[PDB]
């Protein structure tokens, strides 16, 4: 087998999902004991499961969620295009009982989730104040985040001269 | 049949739907006895030397349509288009589905189409010292608008969806 | 050599190699429309035959991606287009089979989503109003249709409050 | 001559790209003899280059990009889908040798990026100024560009001389290319 | 074809999780590191696992192969849109092109800086003015700063004298990388 080391040998399996033939190893297929597709992890002629004339396995399930299904029991990782549905994905994690995914999965959507939906982003507001002596300084160092919103005018020794409303943004 | 029970009902179908192959089973193609899928339901006699049903329709929509038979959930990709699988929806007559993509449909055209932000104003008045009380403690989605002195006038704003 | 037609230039099923890419349909939906290239396949127009491949599909050097919403205006009569794909490409097609009623439901598509996109300086119109103190709280609350509150003035008529408009062409 | 073989001097060609097939007709194949392509362009006598299974000419390269690269040949108008990147499009065309297309390509490229990245609009103040009076007026004309940054109430006086100057208006205006 | 005429070319056929891929076996020397060197020279005693139509067999994701295979073709990175780079990384790993890895890990690092980066920090000053030179001021203010606020600041009674200071007004400017 090109990939793996000379000498071993390997248990090319073909898998027909809804019509797509997929290419992998019995080997990849032990990876979980919990999903029927271990069923094929043992080697097993009196288990005679429905081929198709190639003698490719025969699967009634949506084949363009199944890669990344099959891929995380290739490396672990679940790796999904940004085209592509999770809920698809969720589904096919189900069906073919991988709970480690499935955990995954979920995580992805509502990681994506609490991302998608929020109404506008909140605002706080402070009100400064200041002698007129101070007003200068008080704008030229405005702390790092916020924004100037307004400058009000009093007057007529501690008499307050001057109001500043003053803003900030909130990311969640 | 693999994901099932040895020893089990399970006859295998293709479709070419517009030149484009998909397997299934009998069994999901019988979950609706209204659709003109449930033809090829009951083995009953156009197919291909390859032996699968031909049908003239787009693949691409059909996905979807296909899934749902086999879950009973509706998924679409992105990057698709939901008038696509509404329209498949009508032809292969799946009325529960048919059902669940106008939802979609209208459910993403609320969110789509408001007329531009309708915004409302109130003049909260306020004494010099609850001053900060009052801007500090400003209501769940409500802007500061304007300051004014007079003690003070507070103008606020909030939007509409 | 070809003393006559191919066999089953008349069948029912259609194969269409578009550019390298097979579409499959029925001959009588390629009917459709009479003013279109599409029906010679319709009409068994013998000129076809020397763009058969041997298996039967009719060979077309085009584009193939654009081709299934024009098929599928053929199938159903709606107009039909994926999120990513681009509408100028489809108009081409529409153009090249020379399906007219179609060409026009696509120009509607670019005019519809480009007035949608390209918005132009959304210029404005000013009202300076007028309100007594009391008066106040009503005059902004229950403001016009679209009229944006931009600034309240005050002068010791006590405040003149600055109202404004955004328009879109 | 032997027998007599039809498919022999065909006007449809097959090109197996990486492992996609791509139909066209030699005509397509002429629009610039510079590219390596124009081998193909008219019936070779002799040349025999390399084909598969199903003499189709094997070509060791990604069949992604191809497809615009065709296009261009097919009918001189380079279009790209929106999920696709120039920069492939851009390898092919060099690949392929066809300097015209080349040049499209690399006007595509610098197109949408002085669009992506760009410096904040430069704006431009003015104050207007005006009686009392004249306040619905003044906006009333307000030139077509301008916004409506803020009014000034003055608190108009008894003042000797200083007897014009009622309200002051800032306003502004963006400027683009 | 590609090549000038009487040229050494073999092809091999990789297929990579039940897709095919075409190529030569000149393409895969790039990296004398990675497995797939094994297919550089027409090694007579190999004997890779190979399918029904003597396509080499790998058990690995066929959509995050191309930007491999095409790394190796003319060694830039590309990547179309709707692709996860986390997914093409992975197979870098596995076919083990040091050369490609590294120029991934850049193309992620890259866009995540891009994506969550902070907001504007801005700059803000409060000059004061005479009535009469307020339009000046700003009609000229420089390059990139943005009028905020005028405020009325003298008294009726002095507005328009010298030793006045009529105006305050705060003006701001943004800060860029």
């Amino acid at each position: 087998a090109l990939a793996q080391r000379p000498g071993s040998v390997s248990k090319w399996v073909r898998l027909n999902v809804g019509g797509t033939y997929f290419l992998t190893t019995r080997q990849t297929l032990c990876r979980d004991p919990k999903s029927f597709l271990y069923r094929l992890c043992q080697a097993d002629p009196d288990l005679d499961s429905d081929k198709d004339e190639t003698g490719a396995y025969l699967i009634d399930r949506d084949p363009t969620y199944f890669g990344p299904v099959l891929n995380y029991l290739r490396h672990g990782k679940l790796v999904i295009n940004k085209d592509l549905a999770e809920e698809g994905v969720l589904e096919e994690a189900e069906f073919y009982n991988i709970t480690s995914l499935i955990k995954l999965v979920k995580d992805k959507i509502r990681e994506r989730d609490s991302k998608t939906s929020q109404v506008p982003v909140k605002h706080v507001y402070r009100v400064l104040q200041c002698q007129e002596e101070e007003l200068t300084q008080m704008v030229s160092t405005m702390s790092d985040g916020w924004k100037f919103e307004q400058l009000v005018s009093i007057g007529s020794e501690d008499q307050a001269e001057f109001l500043c409303v003053v803003s900030k943004e909130l990311h969640n």
